[PDB]
DNA sequence: AGGTAGATCCGGAC
DNA sequence: GTCCGGATCTACC
């Protein structure tokens, strides 16, 4: 899921688990657990804590418990659900948190790409995976100025810059391509080649694009179809190592 | 010193 | 087999 969906999960999941106390933690794919490295220590420390809140930073969900924070990333296909311990488990369930009330928070992920880190709360923001996370795209801390500073100092493409989690938090591939199209900027453009007028326009389109979503598509996945604004066929290439879509006529 | 590219994980799809 | 992907983490200057 992308940032908008993660924000929806955060909002909808909180009420389904707030106030429940963990009685057991079962792990069926140890590799999801990144800290503590030992999945048995991860399970043991969570036992007995009550869920007090659920926040989001970028695409990471931060579960707040009594003493610890559990930081989770669903990557492309992870998903959470709350259900009864009496019912059979859905396929690909790799981590289950069993609550004292007989309900469970289940983590499912066909690809097994997601990650979980648990740290004492006061420490989570200073450790991986949250440590060097950049500003939320919809916050005043993400400004044209901040984008300009980062763009000027690198030799990488504008796309590579926007995908960098230390530049802006959790702005995905789809939003990068749609934002560049709305701003009229080619994805393969060196970040340092953007003018301040372009940087400002890029910043505004990033905010409206992700803002509209959190609250169809022009180019993402529309390879070979006509551009919705000019009819020119949308092209797809590899930029910054990822599938990249753009209109050759409208983006410069 | 520290940017930055390359490697990495995993299992559907084509 | 091959491709693909977020955010590390490793290694090359
Ligand atoms: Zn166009």
């Amino acid at each position: 899921p992308e940032l908008p969906e993660v924000e929806t999960i955060r909002r909808t999941l909180l009420p389904l688990i707030v106030g429940k106390t963990i009685e057991d933690v079962r792990i069926f794919w140890p590799n999801i657990i990144r800290h503590p490295r030992d999945s048995e220590a991860f399970a043991a420390r969570m036992i007995g804590q009550t869920v007090r809140g659920l926040e989001r930073r970028g695409k990471f969900l931060k579960f707040l418990l009594d003493r610890d924070a559990l930081i989770s990333h669903l990557r492309m296909e992870g998903r959470y659900a709350v259900a009864s311990a009496l019912e059979p488990l859905e396929p690909h369930t790799h981590v289950v948190f069993c609550f004292t009330d007989g309900s469970e928070l289940r983590y499912r992920d066909v690809r097994k790409f997601g990650t979980m880190h648990v740290y004492a709360k006061e420490e989570a923001d200073r450790r991986p995976p949250l440590a060097e996370l950049g500003p939320e795209p919809l916050s005043p801390a993400f400004s044209p100025a901040v984008l300009a500073e980062r763009a000027v100092k690198t030799k990488r493409s504008v796309k590579a810059l926007l995908l960098d989690c230390t530049v802006v938090a959790g702005f995905g591939n789809i939003y990068v391509d749609e934002s560049l199209f709305r701003a009229g900027i080619l994805p393969g453009r060196p970040a340092a080649s953007l003018s301040s007028k372009e940087i400002e326009r890029l910043h505004e389109e990033m905010v409206a694009t992700i803002g509209e979503a959190v609250m169809h598509l022009y180019v993402y996945g529309r390879q070979g179809n006509p551009c919705k604004r000019c009819g020119t066929p949308i092209e797809k290439t590899v930029v910054a190592g990822r599938g990249t879509h753009y209109c050759p006529r409208c983006q410069r």
